[PDB]
């Protein structure tokens, strides 16, 4: 009896309710709950079952957005809590600007039974619009279940791992009203989407590799080839297998930040990517080098270096080799993995005088600046998130 039954005192890292011991997604500090059944997950006993008896007064979909029934305040003070515990002090979260309609890229699964996002892999949730995306999204659903209807285009089955048509991936610039969709497919034809959608850019991609990814090899395009995003003074071209930040509101807030936090003339953007912060440094006159390893990456800094017209260097480079001499800032934006022990290694001992850290994993970030021969000097965390429990760290080491 009571062993299954009790109010949610806490959430865990991973935005998971706890009831004595049972992890309870989609719980609320405060709720009062009765667990039904609980199953085994990587060795945890999770509830799959259970009852709501009393709402917590912290309550208030989309793919990912395990806090969505938090409030946004919650939110984000849950996350300051977590910062604090895991970097042992604390840091301001900054709101995120808007927490519908932010996300400037969505990947819905087009299945047989729906469209929408996975539950639960086999299983779809069929949505008419996804609020995180906004309104471009319903138009978008819409127009693409006439398509398919009037076209008899296979969808994806996902039992069986079947099926031409897999994801639309819709994508926005939100200051500047352009629209991207993409198809992604196996292989096959894809008829003309013309007459179907009235966006700015359609694209047809393959995926022809056996993993399950919303993006694949570009087959066809229609319409423009790129659409823009705009990031105060800033353009950046978007295209359907290059990065960019997913919340645009809060990317404005991220550029400005890190171009007050760096120090002198000249900048290494390392792990460009695209060089949003190189090439919004590079049109405040800083002087700006940048490396990514990822080749179309820097291909697309490139492109946006041209429409921009700064002159700002972006070159392929990995971190095992790149070279740090000479420079006033190295800003570093690292993948999973972290900074790589030779880049720390190489930092420690050319030591400029201000490292900007961007992270969305404040674990290995801290790994990685007790590993440093710096001093954290400031901290601010953005809410790039709305909705998951997942925050992004600016800090200036020195
Ligand atoms: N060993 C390595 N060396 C250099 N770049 C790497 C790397 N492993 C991954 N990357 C790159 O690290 C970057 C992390 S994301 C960087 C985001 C970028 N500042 C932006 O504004 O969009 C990715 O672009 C990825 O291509």
């Amino acid at each position: 009896g009571s062993h299954m039954r009790g109010v949610i005192r806490k959430l865990n890292d991973d935005g998971f309710g706890v009831l004595k011991g049972i992890l309870v997604p989609f719980s609320a500090p405060g709720d009062e709950i009765i667990v039904e059944r609980v199953e085994r997950v990587k060795k945890r006993r999770v509830a799959s079952q259970w009852k709501l008896v009393r709402s917590s007064p912290l309550r208030v979909k989309c793919g990912g957005c395990t806090l969505q029934h938090l409030n946004y305040d919650y939110q984000l003070e849950f996350k300051r809590k977590k910062l604090k515990r895991i970097l042992g002090f604390e840091v301001e979260v900054v709101p995120s600007p808007k927490i519908f309609g932010h996300r400037n890229r969505i990947d819905l699964a087009i299945t047989k039974d729906g469209i929408g996002f996975r539950e639960k892999w086999w299983k779809i949730v069929d949505i008419d619009e996804c609020p995180v995306f906004g309104k471009t999204s319903r138009e978008a659903i819409e127009r693409l279940k006439e398509f398919i209807e009037e076209e008899k285009i296979s969808v994806w089955n996902i039992k069986k791992d079947e099926g031409f048509l897999r994801y639309m991936v819709l994508r926005e610039g939100k200051f500047t009203e352009e629209v991207m969709v993409n198809f992604v497919t196996k292989e096959g034809n894809l008829p003309d989407p013309t007459n179907y959608f009235d966006f700015d850019s359609i694209y047809w991609s393959v995926n022809r590799s056996k993993s399950d990814v919303s993006y694949g090899d570009i087959e066809r395009f229609w319409g423009k080839e790129f659409i823009r995003e705009r990031l105060d003074d800033v353009d950046y071209l978007i295209h359907p297998n290059s990065f960019f930040q997913t919340n645009s509101y809060q990317a404005v807030n991220l550029v400005r930040k890190v171009s007050e936090l760096v120090e002198g003339e000249k900048i290494l953007d390392m792990y460009s990517g695209v060089g949003t912060f190189g090439i919004y440094l590079a049109k405040r006159g800083f002087n700006v080098k940048g490396f990514d390893s990822n080749e179309f990456a820097i291909e697309m800094a490139r492109r946006n270096v041209e429409i921009n017209n700064v002159d700002a260097e972006f070159e392929v480079a990995s971190d095992r080799e790149v070279s740090v001499k000479g420079f006033d800032t190295v800003i570093v934006d690292p993948p999973r993995a972290g900074l790589h022990p030779r880049l720390v290694k190489r930092l420690n001992r050319e030591k400029p005088g201000v490292i900007v850290y961007v992270s969305c994993n404040p674990e290995t970030f801290a790994r990685d600046v007790k590993m440093l021969d710096y001093r954290i000097d400031e901290i601010v965390a953005l809410d790039m998130f709305p909705h998951t429990p997942h925050v992004e760290l600016v800090a200036k080491l020195v």
